[PDB]
């Protein structure tokens, strides 16, 4: 029996090399997209990986409420390309690099996510700070990473240059209308660096290598279809759907902030809604419009909104005062006499105390059935020409408090992408028929494999080893046609008399592409055929 | 210097393969029990791995307080058996299975895991809807998914079988008495859909494989012995304690829901027992039974319960109200006058404000010494003929809230498994000792080298890489009768006048068997001798 | 085209070998530090790895505030030391094995971190228990566990000892000046017990190994400069600031316990406080030193303090008594009339509600500018020589509630560590510039790699796999004089009149070393040239 020792190894000594942290500052060019150029050439620098993006944002002062979005970072980064002598070697969408860092909480974090970053802060005059200057980090994870000094990119001395893209500034930034977007915006620059680590190493033995590159392909506003064409060896595909908020001023009544669970969202929203619902007051509220519905709350404290009974006690209400109900603080629906879709019927018990100091009502338990699609609802569509209601009926007050959001990582139709949208799903190779599925199996799959928490419905066709082996792909056949890569879905259907049903969708397909990596004459890619 | 290149790989080319995600439905059967079956007859699938099972849950209407357990999907397998012509390749139990998932958060949260499953919700009349229709997919890990295509289960031209065995309904629900289980039970019918990713392989070249197969040996009630025969080659040996609630009802008290800290257990379990604790009234409180001990709070807020000082101060008592304690809510004692086991006792300050509006207390701040295993003792325990006092003194609205439990993957004799009621464990090899402890320093261990938080004692005698190599086992020696593992355990000794030293214990000792996979005439196994 | 097969291996059989859990007991010996022996002897016992050491802690009573520090394990251990007949093997300080195990979640939580430990207690009469005896598990990790069997130390029929060094008790302590330290102090003893995983390889074939050692130098205190000398074949080098406590009593205002984030610092610190921020009283308040400047609260609620602005309004405020604002807390400054730090104007709002029951406010809403430097000041920097105001301006009933702590492993200038005190940080190797940065690029990559939350500013020269290969080193040039790492930073400039400015630092350099093991004549290392 001869044995394989598994308490010893025979250590063999690698090449020798020298690693280094490298950073470089940019040169910067601008509706003006702001694009920043690196340029690495070193002669010394044989190999190199792991970039890191560099971001100082400015001080922010004035009036209004101002914040930025979570992982500020990565949403602001529009397209990363990698070039050589030889035309591009590696390039992504933010969106794509973004989705291949969101198992990555380590990354995450440094791009910017804290609340000093995330919360919506408060300025009160034109000198006060809302936020002060710091410096996020964006991990560029690139497929150079995988296997360290095994995958990385080396330099055939040639001269590589990296360019970013950034995203308009009102992208990254949640505000209200007190704030002074115009000029924030006429004066914000990005002040970008890079950093990367690099090898020097001495008498480096080249081989080529394979490489895999994202495609992206958008379909029209609304189509349930998209088509990626000219597919000759992929590695995997994915398929998710985007809401296009084109149509609408981007308000929203609510955001959560640094919380970021669906909870957060409810929780925001429903304490944005408690304002204008219960009303402590001396006689009929008034600063409503005329379409407000404003009852009393009778003595046993239940009132009726056509088959819904809200429960609603108040504690230490004054001797002249009574309590409120808005029977109708928002609404929708599409046809004048048939069903509506109420705000307020989704409670079912508001209690609290009345403070006599703040002259408020500071609420306690709440019972409701508030969820996250409400809390993505654009205060454009409660008010749409579609609507035969008056959809909006708060006060001004509470309307001047409404959010711009701009973020453009979103997918689904609600801010968790927690809502499937597509209930059926079919991929064709050619004219046949390479997938179909009616639940999300798919991403359950994706979740599975990849051991994450925000998966898509994605078809992997490889399940080899990263770098050691050429990757697996489902391969065209031009001759039988089979040279392209259509998807169609069948949309969830919504009802009618839901805001949500007008929300525009697109359909989203990436694509990841084989490539030759080869060294003679500096670095190049061959798409592999 | 010879060195070894650690810059770049000599890329192989793989088998040539194509990956395909396969659904198929079952052939239901059944106090019958249910079982599934799923037949996997393809001759272009060579080989599998990853089985996820979808199981619908319908609509849940009426009256009651209804809810699922915590990962309802992985509780309600019994057994899966994954077998061929030539008999049974591989099953396991389904407590084994959730226990060796119990580390893989993403497949935990996709068995079902969230508020909208597993919070008690409240239906008011016979139409209300409790529980919408939701699906779950649990992920059965076998051994073919360790080195996903070097593991895979290959079909040598053979037909592949699977059956899941599933629990009653009662097993996964969490209800009150006032839910009509009877007609939900008539009515409650398991919808499975069977997932796995198939490979259609091109001159697939089979080696023969290893495999470990779970066997579980559960001792008889309360006896500290358990005993596996016919060992010849395994790869661990792990044993931990069940409770036996056959002796109750299954009532118990609360239970807190989607949360599942210890905290929120024991808020959980201190919030039910405030409404009875503390009661404002007008006069001595009615509604109590005649065994009940309400006293008055005086002046200085501090009542006394025989060396116990408990402090109450209620805000906003109305002029004719005063504030009651109940000195003896829970009670538990065997002899009629020595020591006992009081709820009361184990609060030292209660405050909170008084609601005119809903005539409850709102308590705020509360202090006291409630821990895991009272949130934990059965309803049917409180009031055994060995209680020589009334156990139970609650109002009968408090009493109307227990909840029937019937978990069936629960361990040790609390919810959360955190008292550890083995104080020594014994090994042995036949008639030799192989191993002993007092402490569970093997616990301890099992957690660090699987890198989870609910390990239980394990003694693993495998420390191999897992496929490339044959595993290592404790070999038997049937010349000298070393071909049996006996486990003796003392348990930790409980105090006689508290409820919970009256929980029945049972033994469950698990052994992971070596078993050889050949592919000649088809997939068959051996046991290892 | 010949194909590597993916679907199958070719199982090697390994060395024969079987594992066992070992348990020692230890000799201890004894301003007296504690140490504790372990011998190992026993021919069948051929490698081992995985470390754990057992500690037993006491019972704990009395009367006071008393609690242990997170990790509490960890934060004993003064010096862990392996040797043989040869010499020392491997050794280690605590700190530096607190930070190789900071991102072992497992290890941390085996530690001793919990509520039952790490609340901070109150004892009422000497005869109350404060804690009652439990045991933690410190998982001492050893270059000898990266690769299972393959790293494991040989014990080449040498007799092993292992050495641990146990830091004063009042390291890992967290308690008032209520609680009887100087008693607890002469009583308490550690218990500890060693535990290891033993190997019985049978005809085991050793080759020798490299290994990795910490070497650790702290610089003298305030200097920003620091050398390790001797340095040959470094495979990383971090640096990190320390506080040094010691021109203090190290008492501080507040403590989170069990709670260890940076909003629970604030917390409590803000809770702390409340109570002599915001007074109810019939007329002026008493108790507070002269220099206190307390003023009631107008009808307006607005009290100004030098430019800020106060709002405060407190419901249920009896008839006969007012609302008082302490504008003067705690106060710092080192020039008579310019700048100064009052923690008084860094609160905005302040809400809450009066109790009558309990004579006590209630609060419910705060808005504060309070961070984690404020609440990682200590009580001494309030009242120094340097300060020309009455520093702290508390109530003797606050003051009687600062906790002494005297934790061993706190980096940077504040409990988390959240500030970064280092704007430039220079290395050489000899004479020449190794490094230079300005931001913390290195600690951003020192995170990245090693997948960690708490990661230094680190330079790591070895990027190859860990046992397999000879690990990559910095070689030093004893011609050219690169012999030795020299580090030089600057520090972040604090505001003069902030307490904060005045902490005293440290800077401690790491490097870690390569060692080559070699096993003729028993166990020795050399250190590589």
């Amino acid at each position: 029996i001869k044995r394989s020792n598994v308490f010893a190894v025979d250590s063999q000594i690698p090449t020798l090399y020298m690693p280094q942290y490298i950073s470089l500052s940019g040169v910067m060019t601008n509706d003006n997209q702001a694009i920043a150029s690196f340029e690495i050439r070193d002669q010394y620098i044989t190999a190199l990986n792991h970039l890191v993006l560099s971001l100082e944002l400015p001080e922010v002062k004035g009036m209004g409420r101002f914040g930025y979005v979570p992982y500020v970072g990565y949403k602001c980064i529009n397209h990363v390309s990698i070039s050589s002598c030889n035309g591009v070697i590696w390039e992504i969408e933010g969106e794509e690099l973004y989705n291949n860092c969101i198992n990555n909480t380590i990354a995450l974090k440094h791009s910017g996510y804290s609340s000093e970053l995330n919360d919506i802060s408060i300025g009160l005059t034109p000198n006060d700070t809302i936020k002060e200057p710091s410096t996020v980090y964006v991990y560029i994870k690139t497929p150079f990473d995988v296997e360290d000094t095994f995958s990385s990119l080396k330099l055939s001395d040639s001269k590589i240059t990296v360019t970013v893209t950034f995203n308009p500034v009102s992208d990254i930034v949640i505000r209200d209308s007190s704030f002074d977007f115009e000029t924030f915006n006429k004066e914000f620059v990005y002040v970008p660096e890079l950093s990367f680590i690099g090898y020097m190493v001495k008498n480096v033995q080249i081989k080529p290598s394979f490489i895999e590159k994202p495609r992206r392909v958008i379909g029209q506003i609304n189509q349930p279809t998209a088509t990626v064409t000219e597919v000759h060896a992929a590695t995997s595909l994915s398929v998710y759907t985007k809401p296009y908020y084109g149509n609408t001023d981007n308000k929203f009544i609510s955001y959560p902030g640094y919380s970021q669970d669906e909870k957060d969202y409810i929780d925001a929203y429903v304490s944005r809604l408690l304002d204008d619902l219960v009303i402590v007051s001396d006689g009929p509220p008034t600063g409503y419009p005329e379409s407000a519905e404003i009852v009393e709350v009778p003595e046993d404290g239940i009132v009726s909104i056509q088959d819904a009974d809200v429960y609603v006690k108040i504690d230490n209400v004054p001797d002249n005062m009574s309590v409120y109900l808005h029977t109708n603080l928002l609404m929708f629906g599409t046809r004048k006499n048939s069903f509506i879709y109420n705000i307020s019927k989704k409670f079912s018990a508001i209690t609290g105390t009345y403070s006599d100091a703040t002259k408020r009502t500071i609420f306690a338990h709440i019972s409701h059935s508030i969820n996250i699609i409400d809390t993505s609802i654009p205060v454009s569509l409660w008010t749409s020409q579609r609507n035969v209601y008056n959809g909006d009926n708060r006060s001004a007050e509470s309307k001047a408090k409404d959010l711009f959001i701009n973020d453009p990582f979103i997918k689904g139709i609600d801010f968790k992408n927690k809502t499937d949208i597509i209930s059926r799903l079919e991929v064709r190779f050619g004219n046949d028929v390479l997938y179909s599925e009616n639940g999300p199996i798919s991403r359950i799959y994706n979740e599975l494999l990849t051991k994450s928490n925000n998966g898509t419905r994605t078809l992997t066709f490889n399940f080899t080893p990263k770098i050691f082996f050429r990757p697996t792909t489902i391969t065209a056949n031009v001759s039988r046609g089979k040279d392209k890569l259509s998807v169609r879905v069948v949309y969830s259907t919504m009802d009618v008399n839901h805001p949500i049903y007008y929300v525009q969708k697109q359909l989203v397909v990436v694509c990841n592409d084989l490539y030759k990596v080869s060294y003679d004459q500096g670095v190049s890619i061959t798409k592999i055929m």
